[PDB]
């Protein structure tokens, strides 16, 4: 139905999902000087278990790692959140070159990639799907990826990509701790937004970390080697699977720190 190609890309989604023109769409360009320092905010805590990961999957849009969310062991809490949100999955958005790839931008600057850790409000909703439609249903922590030095923990993931290079394939991915992909800082920006893929529901509290993690150009290349296509179809590389910044429309971006 939708994608990131020339015929089905982001610029066209509004024709299928009208909410794409809504008042709290994501991602956004974060103007650091315009963020409101918010001391009252609570400390952001990412309490992740080491072995809650289930599999790694190429779903045609990204490569996604799914988690066991039957309990509240792997959750995000604090910051703008009133309670814990359980981690359901994490995935990435990236470009064909270093200058593009992230969904959020900071003062007009894009990163080559962006990691999204998707959590849901299991205290208020019965299913991830149900939570994905409600205004306070999801909390996504965004982590920017810069290219430079090799990321040791990332290797276990980038080495697994070959096995899921084609759309619709999956592999077991046990004991991968998502905490290994977080920067040494927990400072962040936060604002009320939406899913960045259809249905584009405005159900997401965004928490974009200030500090990016770094991976090697070689590792970033393993992502650019994935395919949007099936094993039979003509090979079309999975790149530029990101949605561009959307209108802020008077929303206030809060910061946990001072720029
Ligand atoms: N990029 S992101 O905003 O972090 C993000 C967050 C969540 C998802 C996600 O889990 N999927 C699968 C379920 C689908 C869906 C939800 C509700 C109703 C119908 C279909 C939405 C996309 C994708 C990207
Ligand atoms: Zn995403």
């Amino acid at each position: 139905g939708w994608g990131y190609g020339q015929d089905d890309g982001p610029s066209h989604w509004h024709k299928l999902y009208p909410i794409a023109q809504g008042d709290r769409q994501s991602p956004i360009n974060i103007i650091s000087s315009q963020a409101v320092y918010s001391p009252s905010l609570q400390p952001l805590e990412l309490s992740y278990e080491a072995c809650m990961s289930l599999s790694i999957t190429n779903n045609g849009h990204s490569v996604q790692v799914d988690f066991n969310d039957s309990d509240d062991r792997t959750v995000v809490t604090g910051g703008p959140l009133e309670g814990p949100y359980r981690l359901k999955q994490f995935h990435f958005h990236w470009g064909k070159k270093h200058d593009v790839g992230s969904e959020h931008t900071v003062d007009g600057k894009s990163f080559p990639s962006e990691l999204h850790l998707v959590h849901w409000n299991a205290k208020k909703y019965s299913t991830f799907g149900e939570a994905a439609s409600a205004p306070d249903g999801l909390a996504v922590v965004g982590v920017f990826l810069e290219t430079g030095d090799e990321h040791p923990s990332m290797n276990r993931l980038t080495d697994a990509l070959y096995m899921v290079r084609f759309k619709g394939t999956k592999a077991q991915f046990s004991c991968f701790n998502p905490k290994s992909l977080l920067p040494a800082s927990r400072h962040y920006w936060t604002y009320p937004g939406s899913l960045t893929t259809p249905p584009l529901s405005e159900s997401v509290t965004w928490i974009v970390l200030r500090e990016p993690i770094s991976i090697s150009e070689r590792q970033m290349g393993k992502f650019r080697s994935l395919l949007f296509t099936s094993e039979d179809d003509e090979r079309i590389h999975m790149v530029n699977n990101f949605r561009p910044p959307q209108p802020l429309k008077g929303r206030v971006v809060k910061a946990s720190f001072r720029a």
